[PDB]
């Protein structure tokens, strides 16, 4: 694999090895890290190390990935009490705040779900997910939005003065496929949700990001954002030589 993949690897299987013991109700990411750390449980699994575990896929493709592996799932409906660790990835990492961009792969909602219902939210990313000074230099920002006047949710997203201000543009995600100010519908992509998604790019770094949260969220028709703050407890960066960084807050 190339070396992004050992990293993203080592971060997964490191996260897996350190953060999960058997009992646990652990809520799983999604994206290519992620998939990792789904693959660590399932080696444990049959390898006796880890036993009598709930779990909870913060997608449709994680569940499929996790049931091709004997994994137990479940939703924060089948819980009591909280999940005891949620592990997932990011788009982009801030520290020392641990703000992140999450969304990317379009599962912004339940990972946001799963995160907030977690006693301990645990971020595993490679060094390339690092940012400073602010976010937006990597890519966008997921916006989940309602289909009903998606377009018209798309430019009031545009003129919000915080997106104005750090020149912002959006576009709609594209579902995997062929690829005027709009994508038409068919080309769009649906979240498991049934939503569309915004992404905003910027041609400038924007450092506040409450401020700019609070600001999404106030146009009726956003269903949640990719903004991730004062979740994480913990992120763990990983390289490709094997070794991980732990940065926790407070
Ligand atoms: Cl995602
Ligand atoms: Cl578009």
């Amino acid at each position: 694999m190339n070396p992004q993949d050992k990293a993203k690897q080592a971060v997964g299987y490191f996260a897996v090895d350190t953060y999960v013991r058997s009992g646990m109700k652990v809520g799983l990411g999604t994206g290519t890290t992620a998939k990792f750390v789904v693959e660590r449980i399932g080696q444990r699994m049959q390898e006796g190390s880890l036993k009598d575990l709930l779990c909870v896929p913060t997608s449709e493709a994680t569940r499929k990935q996790a049931e091709s592996l004997g994994i137990p799932l479940t939703t924060l409906d089948g819980i009591a009490d909280c999940l005891d660790v949620a592990i997932d990835g990011a788009d982009e990492i801030l520290p020392p705040t641990l703000g992140l961009v999450k969304g990317r792969g379009g599962a912004l909602l339940r990972e946001k779900m799963i995160a907030a219902a977690a006693k301990t939210f645990i971020v595993a990313a490679d060094e390339t997910k690092l940012v400073s000074n602010g976010i937006g230099s990597t890519g966008a920002l997921p916006v989940e939005v309602v289909v009903f006047s998606g377009s018209h949710t798309k430019r009031l997203l545009s003129a919000l003065p915080s997106v104005k201000r750090h020149g912002g543009r959006a576009e709609f995600r594209k579902r995997a496929g062929a690829a005027q100010e709009d994508i038409r519908e068919e080309d769009r992509f649906v979240t498991d949700n049934g939503n569309y998604i915004v992404d905003l790019y910027f041609t400038e770094t924007v450092p506040d990001l409450h401020e700019m949260d609070k600001e999404l969220k106030s146009i009726p028709g956003v269903v949640e954002t990719g903004f991730f703050l004062d979740l994480a407890s913990v992120c763990l960066i990983g390289k490709a030589d094997g070794s991980v960084a732990t940065l926790t807050a407070e």
